[PDB]
């Protein structure tokens, strides 16, 4: 890799997020092994990220490569109108299983926020249906939920700068944020802003929307599971709708095979993302009930209208499978819990640096928040010096590594964040 | 796959927009090559539809497969937070190279209707980094832009059954669908209904979307290059951005490159999708114009707001890629040409047939609409029984055959066409 072809990514290839006229640096990485990514000039670094939630088994991980190679040899793709094929059922079969047992009814589709905009969809055809007037979504504030124009509206308005869009997004109810901790003690007075929202809209309410136990893009907060059934008793008692939106915490990110597991509860809709293939290639999947899926086709429109060009991709589904396969042998557990208590212990200290607001650990995610925002072109190139690949937002230094990784390695991660927290160097 | 297999989909897994109550018959690929679907009892299928447009190269392709297992090999995926790649780099020289001078920034994307809502989000942001109040979107009637809400919100009324989500969809402006065949002369008439919605809301367009030359997924209709030229005009004297969605028209298949060609004009942005990996896996890519990208980013927000978590994904890239380079060597157009002389020819005959209702043909795309619509089960079983796969719908068989489809087995397509519109037996 040339300094030419940088020079043609920075001028004419947008990035997640940030800004074209004025560019932050990017890292060229040639290739990944382990839990190592490698820079074009040999530079190995510990992956502290998992390529964002995904690759939870690290990277060229043999058997998601040799699951991979041979659905290659078979069939990469075909069409899934009219069509079914192995890596598809395979993986709805696992998908089926693993999750609660009324979840039942699985969609596949190509990304995270078009699993939510399926979610949304079939809560919408549902109501239709059924022939009540809901259209209206109660979410958390501090939520994401993806990035088209569906997912947008129901992503914290202030997050997410909904006055771009102000008069183009429908306006959904906002709860305020769930304030009790999952590390913590609950609070009954936490429920009242939910209360009086569902109080005064339960009619027009098509589906409550939330990320169980974390949400993960607006803030890396943790809450406590009483939510959770709190929120899913409130949906019973009224008629409406749960979707659980678990493209992040799925898959034992955080300590539990699902998140809703830490509360014990079902949502009626489940969108899953992320970690689902592994973090080797883009796959989604949102399930549901058999009560919603029937609902929807016998309604007038005869059937759930979407179907993405590409679901089903046997591809995907093969890695998936793969994926999944891993998980199966129940190692995860372990390994999880292991990093668990090691983030816990040795993000601790980060507690006394000036710099720091909170720790937070669950599962495989440890964060630290800071007093300020950090300095992005600065604190990136830090970590990339200390041999950690670190990718840290707003007042966020976080780390969601593979399950794999060994202590030794997350012991780096560690240290660096401590080292970064030391003094406002990195801030601003 | 056991009948037990078989059962399972049926019952957990939906297909593309049909029942869960009354399902109706899929067929189990195991493996495809070639322009060739192997079923589970090893019989083979020409495959006519490319898997929905995407399979440019039919199945198993050489190329394409040693690219995708070198990528694999590599790293199948890496996040393009801070992090930049050789196949995103290459697939990105390619685009813009291939594509109209003004067309020169990249968004990749997971699939087409997030390339069309990455598409809407730059219009609308470009818009309020002028500080303009543009939130309208102007289109055609009989249009298809994806499955997600703002795609939705831009494709047909009718066709997309608007009915279901009155209230939620942001209402934009349709303009009737393009009377003037590619096959016919031009009315100026054509261009009343459009002209009398740009002038009462040029106040208020955001952009101009339409597919070029093909509506695909709402008709199949074809019309004349001028309503592009028109539209251009209308466009730069008003000021509007003008996106052209051409995930069903790129890469070869009306003819030329890119159908916007037919009428030698260009986009102020530009999706792609299906074809772009050669229907191996999903991806999309969204370009624009340095002025529109500047603008949003020295915009207020700082960047352009969306941020796929797979963005960019190298394995992708990396069949993208191959892809390219197939098409690079330019047998595409010959092959295309061909195809259509042969569409033209083999097709002329349904229309002495009954249940023909017009016969059209526009590059590697054939098109036979019905009078009645078709029984779906019926039909689809007849053709799988004449040893071809067409995936036909509403009142369209058509066929959108890989450009490498040996005129033999082309034949096996239109004859099998040929036949099943003879009389009423597939009908109704
Ligand atoms: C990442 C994420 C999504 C969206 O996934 P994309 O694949 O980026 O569209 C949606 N919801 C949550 C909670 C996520 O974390
Ligand atoms: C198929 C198509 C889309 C949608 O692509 P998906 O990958 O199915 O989301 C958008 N626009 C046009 C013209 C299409 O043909
Ligand atoms: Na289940
Ligand atoms: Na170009």
């Amino acid at each position: 890799m040339t300094t030419d072809d940088l020079a043609f990514d920075q001028r004419h290839i947008l990035h997640p997020y940030t800004s074209m006229t004025s560019p932050l640096p990017v890292y060229p990485v040639v290739s990944a092994e382990g839990c190592e990514l490698i820079l074009s000039d040999g530079r190995r670094l510990v992956d502290g990220m998992s390529s964002w939630w995904a690759a939870i088994h690290g990277y060229n991980h043999p058997q998601l490569n040799a699951a991979m190679k041979s659905q290659i040899d078979a069939m990469s793709h075909v069409m899934f109108g009219g069509i079914t094929h192995a890596p598809a059922i395979e993986l709805c079969r696992k998908l089926v299983a693993m999750t609660p047992q009324p979840l039942e009814c699985v969609f596949l589709a190509d990304s995270g926020s078009v699993a939510v905009e399926v979610a949304m969809k079939m809560a919408l055809q549902y109501w239709q249906a059924k022939g009540e007037a809901r259209q209206r979504f109660l979410t958390f504030r501090n939520g994401y939920h993806g990035d088209t124009f569906g997912a947008m509206s129901v992503c914290d308005p202030d997050n997410s700068m909904h006055s771009l869009w102000k008069g183009y997004l429908p306006e959904n109810l906002f709860a305020p944020a769930p304030q009790s901790r999952m590390d913590g003690e609950w609070d009954e007075r936490d429920m009242v802003g939910f209360a009086r929202l569902m109080a005064a809209h339960r009619h027009e309410i098509a589906a409550v929307i939330i990320e169980p136990i974390v949400q993960g893009a607006g803030g890396m907060r943790m809450y406590h599971p009483e939510w959770l059934k709190r929120i899913r008793k409130i949906c019973d008692r009224e008629g409406i709708l749960l979707i659980a939106d678990e493209i992040a915490t799925g898959f034992g990110r955080t300590g539990k095979l699902f998140a809703c597991e830490h509360a014990e509860i079902a949502p009626d809709i489940l969108c899953l993302g992320k970690a689902l293939t592994g973090g080797t290639m883009t796959l989604s999947a949102t399930l549901t009930t058999r009560e919603v899926a029937e609902t929807i086709s016998n309604g007038e429109a005869g059937c759930f209208m979407h179907g993405p060009t590409f679901m089903g991709n046997p591809l995907a589904c093969a890695a998936a499978n793969a994926s999944l396969a891993i998980l199966e042998s129940g190692d995860w557990q372990q390994q999880v819990a292991d990093i668990e208590v090691q983030l816990r212990e040795q993000l601790a200290p980060a507690r006394d640096a000036e710099m720091v607001a909170d720790v937070r650990v669950l599962g495989a995610i440890g964060v630290v928040e800071t007093t300020h925002p950090v300095n992005m072109a600065a604190l990136q190139k830090f970590f990339v010096e200390q041999g950690v690949w670190i990718a840290p937002f707003g007042k966020l230094i976080y780390l969601m590594p593979p399950y794999i990784i060994l202590p030794q390695q997350l012991q780096r991660l560690t240290a660096a964040v401590n080292r970064a927290v030391q003094d406002e160097t990195f801030f601003c």
